[PDB]
């Protein structure tokens, strides 16, 4: 039997590239989305028809509710109801834009940015674990998380306290032998709506080529975590920046 | 006229020595409080009578939910209404207990810690910088974030969001005067429902002295921070915990 | 042709395995030795078996002094006139003893402990980058914020090296060459320490309540010069089995 | 009777205002310098002036070599010899300068910067604690520790080697009831050498005034952490530096 892995945010960009690494490597996966139907389902098609009954999706909105417990739960259910077992999670979903201290609601802002990048990774972790062999959880976690981007504080936030869920959650799955590991992108695929002027900018700052990560180098590190080469690695976060968050202002 | 400072969860332990310490150096204060009315009024009695109208006290519950924007907003205004400024920021309100991965629902206990640790101080840090000299904001951080209890995985969660808030928000609000630093206690004031005998296990580890920092301790390094002699100080976390976070295992 | 990486203190415990796994994934090797020259050359012997003229050892004293750095120098030199090419350099070589603070005299342990731990990489790294997939692995230690009481110097050491690590990494970027870390926390234990006391150790790993064999701190060693750690510079791994998350 | 403290590269700049506000806090001091003779002679006349018999100059250099534990050995034993005691001890002194990897030989920069930023700190140390109320040690470090200027690998090695002595030694110290802490500047006053552009472009990144630290500004963190107010803290570093650090590339 294939083990078996939960990608959250799975349809487009790196979640894509994590799944389909994974499947290359022999797992069977849920690739988790919320708004990207279309790619979602695309994606399970293209690995289907690699490997039979291989890959489903699974739809659900990671944002802070009473109901988030519920949902987390019905995700790793997916899992086991697809496939027998859950092998893998990788907490990869995440929202991402500014929220200035000094349009949506301030209460909508901290349940998408807190919940997406927190307390889902962390509701997730709770019932991967209840549930229950190389057995690992791997977190998207952010290389610049202490030189963060100006206005983006509940961001900053949320991406924080997934590094205190990855160390929490490492020492205490350990006993269990459950491994719990973060992956920390600098600038990797930047966003859609950027202009290349500014991602340009972004580019000229990384010292290593001066150009960003593609998705498969950031794939690449959370495959190694989650391999038999990684089984005495837990609560350690790997930066895969190419240099960037050594450089001065 | 004298500076103003608003102290969260004042009424009792570390909170109450830095509203006293403060009122000692010179502040009017608002003294908030959640459960604890005597104590507070107690409190604001005692340094009335040191100087008349120098102390008020404010009704806040700090759990995360649909009104925790409009309630962050009435502290800050509390201040302005009694002392017509407010100068100095100290989000010391804490909730403080297990939430083991594998009594209240989970959604609660994400509020709450989650609230009282992290949202609250970001939404009283928005409402701070927005009413707006020597302006300040200190957060009660952990000396231990690194080292977590086991089992406490969303109260290190929320202390760690805590860090990246006092990072964020010294950078954003840098361009207006306004400092954001952090107080790192280890072990402190103890629980009052922790047993003796445990109790001395914890003062055993800590290097100097092998006992507990009182709050007056962890009052004096905020008063520093607040002080013209940290005029150049933003973005700092000092901690006060006697050397116990450098001892292994 | 196959890709050359040099090994300081390749003779014993994690020195030799990463050499051993170097040389299985297909590197010619310099197995750099201090006083252990019986083991290097056996272990040259076992590798040059498997494949021919394709391990070499290489004696120095990497201890502070006036001939360190022509010391390093050579070292680098010698993966050069052995195989042509130098790919990979990983500072493994450590001294390690307690300094406390209140028959070695000072001045000797400062050079020692300084020398093999902080000022040898930094002068291997120079001469690796002077004569050029490049990287440069450093051994460091996850414990490095919670050292052992009277270690100072050793402690000292191990944090120059995180500085080195980041440094370097930084000022050749623009070279290709990376400049990684791979950190342990409690690996092989002493040689001649009792098992009760490698057991105190043992408990306090939450991860299998064990310490990390030398295999596995290679294993991250190889994934850090491998292919699929090309965007990886500056970085620091901790192979620790969660130890340095463990609170007194 | 007043204590004593001895301050390391105390002739000019940083250390000549720690001197000067240690002095007026009541401690006498050393005045170490190494090539500052006229500057070191200068500030003990103006501190005797102030108060007589409370201030003395002591020359050495603090390269390392086979002779620098005496050199050490006899900085901290003019302090016994002058005053009678030795309270505290400030690390101040260092070569600054770069060491690329690709007229000094290699074997002097390294003597020169791992010597006066870390050897002669620890050789000093062990003096001190050997010699021996409110004993303290303070270490002067750099707040881009882990965001270094190009091509100052050397420099940057000696103060990462300092974090680990301030932690090794707090750790070691407490039980004899000595502190070690450390003040991490970020820019203050700028290199001599360094041309009127390059200091604008520097003064330019900093988030708190646009402006480098003062002398005394760095001056008053050394200050805090030697006094009263700071009894319960050890092995922590304090950053004075306008918020620099965590200004992205
Ligand atoms: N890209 C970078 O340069 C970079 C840098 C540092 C860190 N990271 C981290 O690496 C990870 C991947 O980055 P990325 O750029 O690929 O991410 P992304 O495109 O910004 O977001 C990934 C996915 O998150 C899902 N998501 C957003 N809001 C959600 C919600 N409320 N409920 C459920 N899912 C939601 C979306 O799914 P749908 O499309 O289906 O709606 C989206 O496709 C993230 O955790 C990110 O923080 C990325
Ligand atoms: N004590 C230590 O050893 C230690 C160690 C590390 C860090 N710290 C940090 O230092 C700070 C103070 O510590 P402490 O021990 O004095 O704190 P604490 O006694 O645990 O809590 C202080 C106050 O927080 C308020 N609070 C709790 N839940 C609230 C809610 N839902 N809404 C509004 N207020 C609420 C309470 O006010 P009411 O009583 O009025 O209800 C309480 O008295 C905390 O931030 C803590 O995390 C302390
Ligand atoms: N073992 C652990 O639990 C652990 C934990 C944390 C970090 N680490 C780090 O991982 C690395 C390997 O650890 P290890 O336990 O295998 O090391 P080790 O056995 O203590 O020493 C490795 C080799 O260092 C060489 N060496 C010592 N002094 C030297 C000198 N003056 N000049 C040149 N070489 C010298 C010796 O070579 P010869 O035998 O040829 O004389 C020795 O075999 C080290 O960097 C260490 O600090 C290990
Ligand atoms: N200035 C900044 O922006 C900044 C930033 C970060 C950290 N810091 C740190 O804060 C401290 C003070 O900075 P600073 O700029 O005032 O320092 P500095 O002027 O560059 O150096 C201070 C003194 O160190 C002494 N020194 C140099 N080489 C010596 C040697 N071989 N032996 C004995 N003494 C030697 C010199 O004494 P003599 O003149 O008598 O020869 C010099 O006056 C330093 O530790 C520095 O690394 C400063
Ligand atoms: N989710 C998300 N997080 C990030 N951090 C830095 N860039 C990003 C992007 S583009 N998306
Ligand atoms: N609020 C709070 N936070 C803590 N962290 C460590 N101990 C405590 C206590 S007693 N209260
Ligand atoms: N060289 C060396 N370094 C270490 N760090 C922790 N343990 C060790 C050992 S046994 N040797
Ligand atoms: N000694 C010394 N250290 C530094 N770090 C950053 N700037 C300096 C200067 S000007 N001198």
């Amino acid at each position: 039997e294939a083990p078996a892995a939960v990608v959250t945010g799975a349809a487009k960009r790196i979640g894509r590239a994590i799944a389909v690494k994974l499947h290359q490597t022999g797992y069977r996966v849920v690739i988790h989305y919320h708004n990207s139907a279309e790619a979602a389902v695309s994606l399970a098609d293209e690995l289907n028809k690699e490997r039979s009954n291989t890959a489903v999706v699974c739809q659900a909105d990671l944002t802070n509710s009473n109901v988030l417990p519920a949902s987390c739960e019905e995700i790793i259910n997916s899992c086991f109801r697809a496939f027998g077992r859950c092998d893998v999670l990788v907490n990869n979903a995440s929202a991402f834009y500014p929220t200035p201290l000094v349009g949506k609601t301030v209460e909508t802002q901290v349940a998408e940015l807190i919940g997406t990048n927190a307390i889902a990774p962390f509701l997730l972790t709770m019932s991967f674990a209840q549930r229950q062999s190389n057995l690992s959880i791997v977190n998207l976690c952010d290389a610049m998380v202490d030189q963060p981007c100006m206005a983006f504080s509940l961001y900053n936030m949320g991406k924080h306290a997934l590094v205190g869920l990855t160390q929490s959650a490492a020492l205490e799955l350990a006993p269990y032998g459950i491994r719990v590991n973060g992956v920390a992108p600098g600038v990797s695929l930047l966003p859609v709506a950027m202009g290349e002027e500014e991602k340009d900018k972004w580019r000229r700052k990384v010292p290593l080529g001066r150009r960003e990560a593609s998705a498969e180098q950031i794939a690449d590190a959370v495959i190694f975590l989650v391999s038999g080469s990684a089984q005495y690695i837990t609560g350690s976060i790997i930066k895969v920046d190419g240099g960037l968050s050594l450089v001065h202002a």
